[PDB]
């Protein structure tokens, strides 16, 4: 709210955009105050948003464009993996490939501006998120480096990020976007859920990933819908102002969510850079800038400077990027639907060559076996049998449920869960079914396979089918989805549709259940998870297009299966952060985050209580022995290689240095010790000593490819200033805390064979 | 399947090329929802309303298991993928399904061609009332042609059907008669349409 104690401090153009920020500023000192409101807020046009011209300067309209597993809406293009799903793979090389390649798709469609990635909102605090699953893992450090490859991929591409939801946005239930159409405004109903952070929490559980993507070089930063401490995220001083442009160095623009600007003024003053949509969707989420911001710079309560600096910010990455004289070409596609836009489509083909494998790669790199009684992997099957529409298509077809996946009715068979419901979704050219896939496996070792796709509850004679079909099956495959959705959070764990009946119904007649589970988070499968009939139990997350032949051949091992958690899978809803979503009447609505740093699995690891399975667990069809951990002091570096530099203070600098200098490096070894060939993901956990701190920290993994039986191999972990820091509160500043550091390796949160102690000063 | 798959109409929009967006109609160019057995032993104790796939074979004594049912949509999805097309089936009952018509009137409209498979179930113990198609055929054809200019309709039958309504119309560019092709009913039959095989069924 205080904007005289937190000032806003003038882009400069950082490290890499020094150029991009010179002609930025030669740009906007030439435009009249007509033309700093027409590039500042938003306009009518076919992308999710699009920016004003500058028509007499030559400067085009911005396409802005969702979502972070690709442009959405849009025919032409790929269905990628969600963020979720590319963080099972904890590999780092298809984080990059997969932004890279959601990049060319994005540029090639025309979008200058792209809304992803997720970068830490939500992060996050509950796993009933509805939209968890567009970030990435439930943790700091791990989110903090897939955010930042996948903000380097895009940008590599030629396409701008508005990496999102700056910050705290933790639950959709309330989130309570500006609407105010004939009567019904929402300012009369009730005010956003008000994020309630410390300030620890702040710098050292929902920065961190936010500052990994100003690293990366973010061009640009979407404030969220909810309030901070009781004031909007999109006109907090304190949060956009200092946080992110002063201690994060934040170059680039920060762009309203659609709705997520309430004010004129306060926003104009706060942070905020631009406004959306504008007077796209009818005006009717806000249209607080445009001609009113006219009127308040030229009639002195908004200064003339300040709105030059959110033009300029704007500019920057137009002119980074390349935009100027390699300009993207036309968006051809209406993306927002009649009736709220009534306009036509063209056509454009975007697809290229080494798309549709990278996605089945990722697919296959991220399916986590969870349970394994000996019946993975297959051999040669000759009576396969397959319960679940899950199974198969989306009896209206693939995209049925519309440009944001959520149109269709509470009880349609959506088929494969291959994606998300929200602005994160994205339309689909095909899906590979888990179905199409078996069956031609099948069909190689001549054997027989029949699927029962039907709701197994509502459907005339479906039980009946299903008990005549099973008894002799040498294999059943049970696949279940659980479908959710931007604008609300799920009420608990359940499954989606029938799962519940259909595991019932597989467990009364086969005893040899495989289950395979396509979900935006944590399922309850606690009747059924202990049952020996269930004799296999993989989480496949949200595969995209290529859903059936990425997993197929993990289950016939061709692969090992090879993903981990990326968030914890506790037996109970109840076992998770209290009050993970808060639902209330009241006017101001309150969420306080009373927990500080442990969410995920540093509540689970505080609290003493067990989960099913753990942060960063996934069985492989070997096991790996870890051996010889080495920490290396003489193994240090200096931080040249990001794009941007943030500001961060910490009590070690002398000019010279970093936060993020690599100051030790730590070493193990793995040695496959079972029968096959496997990839490994090995993980590092540090304990930094201090009041009130988690038992464990991840800060490293590495994943070592197709080891082969009885061979060993080196992992690495490089070890930040920063990754061994506390915030001080009292002294505003990071810095290496006095004490001993436990330092773990090995396969998960809760299997670390190895660990040693590092003491400092 | 390839050599009996009989060529009915054609104005010209056979064989296909390398259509780009390609829209896909009718329960019968997928799997039966209980599985391709789930009739039973003579193939005729499904439900009255049961959307039963492909019909790959009739109903009573002279029927038979199939390991597996090669559909319509799986063959034509193969193809679509080779050519780096998209394709969308809308394969629910078009009259009783929520969403089922606007489903279809919003897919059809762009779609460079759009197949509609029709069917027309009988059995061993009772004759056909008339030559009404089975199921929501009707239906399907009607909504077919109101949404679209290239439809190219393809029946699985036991017998002759009654398609007077959409026979004659404009936007009804092919017609062909697929019979009962057993358990290869999608590969048969997509090499004709692509014109990997010319149709000599009659
Ligand atoms: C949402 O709400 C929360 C809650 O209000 C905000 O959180 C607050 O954030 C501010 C920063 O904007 C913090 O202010 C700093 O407080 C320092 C003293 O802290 C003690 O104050 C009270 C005691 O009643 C308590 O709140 C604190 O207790 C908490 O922390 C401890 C330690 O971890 C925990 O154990 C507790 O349980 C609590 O969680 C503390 O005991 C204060 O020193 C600091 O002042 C320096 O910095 C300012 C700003 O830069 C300077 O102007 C000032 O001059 C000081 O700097 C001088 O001194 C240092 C060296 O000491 C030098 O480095 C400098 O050069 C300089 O000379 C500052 O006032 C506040 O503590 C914090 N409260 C909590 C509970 O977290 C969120 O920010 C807010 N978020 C948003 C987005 O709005
Ligand atoms: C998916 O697959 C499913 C099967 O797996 C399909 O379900 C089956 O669908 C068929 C039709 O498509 C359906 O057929 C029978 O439905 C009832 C069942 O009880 C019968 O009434 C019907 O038989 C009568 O009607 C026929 C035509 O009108 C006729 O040829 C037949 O002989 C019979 O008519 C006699 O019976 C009437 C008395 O009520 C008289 O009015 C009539 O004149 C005839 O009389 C003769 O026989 C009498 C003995 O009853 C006798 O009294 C008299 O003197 C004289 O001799 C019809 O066959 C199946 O029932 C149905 N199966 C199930 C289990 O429901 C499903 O349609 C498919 N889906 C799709 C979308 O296609
Ligand atoms: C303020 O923003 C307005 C919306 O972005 C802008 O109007 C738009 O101006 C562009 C030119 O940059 C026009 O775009 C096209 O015009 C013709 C159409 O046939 C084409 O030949 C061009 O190639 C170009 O693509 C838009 O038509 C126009 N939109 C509207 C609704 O008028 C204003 O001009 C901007 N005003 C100022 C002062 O900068
Ligand atoms: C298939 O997807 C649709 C949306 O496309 C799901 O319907 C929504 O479900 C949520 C609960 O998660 C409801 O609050 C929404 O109101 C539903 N939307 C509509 C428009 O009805 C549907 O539940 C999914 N089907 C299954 C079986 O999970
Ligand atoms: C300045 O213009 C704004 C927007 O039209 C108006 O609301 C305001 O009252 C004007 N004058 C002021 C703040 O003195
Ligand atoms: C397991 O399956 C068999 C049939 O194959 C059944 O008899 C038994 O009750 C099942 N047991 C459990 C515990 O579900
Ligand atoms: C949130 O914060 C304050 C403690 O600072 C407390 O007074 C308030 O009642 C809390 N709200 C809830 C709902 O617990
Ligand atoms: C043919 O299709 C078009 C739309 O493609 C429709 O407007 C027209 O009425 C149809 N004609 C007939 C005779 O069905």
């Amino acid at each position: 709210s205080n904007s005289t104690q937190w000032p806003a401090p003038l882009a400069n153009g950082g490290k890499s955009w020094a150029s991009a920020f010179k002609k930025a500023k030669a740009t906007v000192t030439e435009m009249t105050v007509e033309e700093l409101a027409n590039i500042t807020s938003g306009v009518i046009g076919l992308c999710s948003g699009v920016t004003g011209a500058v028509t007499r300067l030559g400067i085009p309209e911005f396409c802005l464009q969702d979502g972070p597993i690709g442009p959405r809406g849009v025919h032409g293009s790929s269905q990628f993996p969600a963020g979720l799903t590319v963080a099972a793979t904890w590999d780092r090389t298809l984080m990059y490939a997969r932004a890279r390649g959601m990049g060319q798709e994005f540029h090639d469609q025309g979008v200058h501006l792209a809304l992803a990635p997720v970068t830490g909102g939500p992060l996050g605090r509950t796993p009933l998120n509805g939209r968890g699953w567009e970030g990435t893992f439930a943790d700091p450090y791990a989110c903090g480096e897939a955010s930042y490859l996948s903000v380097k991929g895009l940008t590599d591409a030629g396409v701008a990020t508005v990496s999102k939801h700056w910050i705290a946005y933790e639950q959709e239930t309330s989130r309570n976007l500006y609407i105010d159409i004939d009567g019904v405004s929402q300012a009369d109903i009730q005010l956003p859920i008000s994020s309630n952070v410390d300030d620890l929490t702040m710098h050292e559980l929902y920065m961190w990933s936010f500052a990994e993507a100003v690293r990366a070089g973010t061009n640009h930063i979407m404030c969220s819908y909810n309030r901070i401490n009781n004031t909007h995220s999109c006109s907090n001083a304190k949060g956009l102002n200092q946080l992110l442009k002063t201690e994060l160095n934040f170059q680039g623009g920060v762009v309203s969510d659609w709705g997520g600007q309430w004010d004129s003024v306060p926003a104009a003053e706060n942070g905020l850079d631009v406004a959306m949509p504008g007077k796209g969707f009818l005006g009717a989420l806000g249209d607080f800038w445009g001609a009113t911001l006219v009127e308040l710079i030229n009639n002195g309560t908004v200064s003339e400077d300040l709105v030059r600096d959110k033009a300029v910010r704007i500019l920057t990455g137009y002119y980074y990027l390349g935009q100027d004289t390699n300009p993207p070409p036309p968006f051809v596609y209406n993306t927002i639907g009649a009736p709220t836009l009534n306009a036509t489509s063209g056509y454009r083909n975007v697809r290229k060559p080494g798309t549709a494998e990278l996605i089945k790669e990722i697919g296959s790199a991220s399916v986590t076996l969870l349970k394994n009684t000996g019946s993975l992997p297959l051999k040669h099957p000759q009576r396969i049998a397959v319960l679940g529409n899950d199974a198969t298509y989306n009896v209206l077809g693939p995209n049925a449920c519309g440009l944001a996946n959520s149109a269709c009715d509470i009880d349609n068979l959506n088929g494969t869960l291959t994606t998300g419901g929200g602005s994160g979704s994205a339309l689909s050219p095909y899906t590979i079914t888990p179905l199409e896939a078996l069956q031609k496996r099948a069909i190689e070792d001549n054997a027989e396979i029949a699927a029962v796709v039907a709701n197994s509850n509502t459907t005339t004679g479906a039980e009946d089918a299903i008990a005549a079909l099973l008894p002799d099956a040498d294999v059943t495959f049970v696949f279940l989805n659980r479908y959710s959705e931007e604008g609300a959070d799920a009420p608990d764990f359940s499954l989606g549709g029938d799962g519940d009946n259909l595991m019932d119904l597989a467990v009364t007649y086969s005893s040899n259940v495989v289950v395979v589970i396509h979900t935006t988070g944590v399922v309850d499968i606690e009747k059924w998870a202990d049952n020996p009939n269930v004799t296999a139990i993989l989480v496949a997350y949200l595969p995209g297009q290529e859903a059936g032949n990425s997993l197929v051949p993990v289950l016939y091992g061709d692969v090992a299966p090879s993903g981990k958690l990326p968030w914890t899978w506790g037996k109970s809803i109840d076992d998770y952060v209290p009050n993970g979503v808060v639902y209330t009447d009241a006017y101001s609505p309150q969420s306080n985050f009373t927990e500080g740093v442990f969410i995920d699995y540093r509540w689970f690891d505080k609290m003493g209580i067990t989960p099913r399975y753990e942060f960063g667990f996934g069985l492989s069809y070997t096991t790996f022995t870890y051996s010889n951990l080495i920490v290396d002091h003489g193994r240090w570096a200096k931080d040249y290689s990001s794009v941007m530099e943030t500001a961060e203070p910490f009590a070690e600098w002398d000019g010279t240095n970093s936060l993020y200098d690599v100051i030790f490096t730590v070493f193990a070894t793995i040695t496959n010790t079972g029968n096959l060939t496997g990839s490994e993901v090995a993980q590092l956990y540090i304990s930094i000593p201090g009041d009130n701190q988690p038992v464990r920290q991840l800060r490293g993994f590495d994943k070592i490819k197709d080891l082969p039986v009885g061979d060993s191999a080196v992992v690495t972990f490089p070890i930040r200033r920063k990754d061994v820091s506390s915030w001080s509160v009292v002294d505003q500043l990071w810095y290496v805390p006095n004490g001993d550091f436990l330092i773990s390796v090995g396969g998960s949160s809760r299997d670390l064979p190895l660990n040693t102690t590092w003491t400092p000063h």
